[PDB]
């Protein structure tokens, strides 16, 4: 099963992103660390 990327649409509290990324409810989208 694939997971989420960086400007993928996520929810709070799922974290669907691939392991390293952070999920931001304020836009409703993925994050990666810089």
């Amino acid at each position: 099963a694939e997971c989420k990327g960086f400007w993928k649409s996520c929810v709070p509290g799922k974290n669907e992103c691939c392991s390293g990324y952070a999920c931001s409810s304020r836009d409703k989208w993925c994050k990666v660390l810089l």
